[PDB]
DNA sequence: CGGGTTTTTGTCTGGCTTCACACTTGATTTGCATCACTGTTTAAGACAGGCCAGATC
């Protein structure tokens, strides 16, 4: 972990100080798309949209009357 | 060869943070057992008498 963080430490700079002055320091959805786009790049659209959900936040079960159709379909 | 340059770690004391977590008590969920009910014989094959029928002395 202290590893990558000197390992990194220069594109931390980096991309910090360039986001910041672009979009105002919305970094946060910056970032987001930033790695979303890049992993869609290698066709990931599985681990991509799974994570569009995890940041959206939404939904991680069913409700009982889904489950209800497709033990009858 | 043993000595020296990388990655990788310890490391600072502050203020920050999210969140587990104390401590009841009943209203829920969830797990795992029970429960009552259903199918409605043979089919090949070995051995033994027993009866009869034809052979034989």
């Amino acid at each position: 972990r202290r590893a990558q963080k000197h390992r990194l430490r220069e594109l931390k700079i980096q991309v910090k100080e360039f986001a910041d002055k672009e979009e105002g320091g919305d970094v946060k959805a910056v970032c987001l798309t930033l790695f979303l786009l890049a992993l869609r790049a290698r066709n990931e659209h599985r681990q991509a949209d799974e994570l569009e959900a995890i940041m959206q936040g939404r939904g991680s079960g069913l409700q009982p009357a889904v489950c209800l159709a497709i033990r009858v379909n």
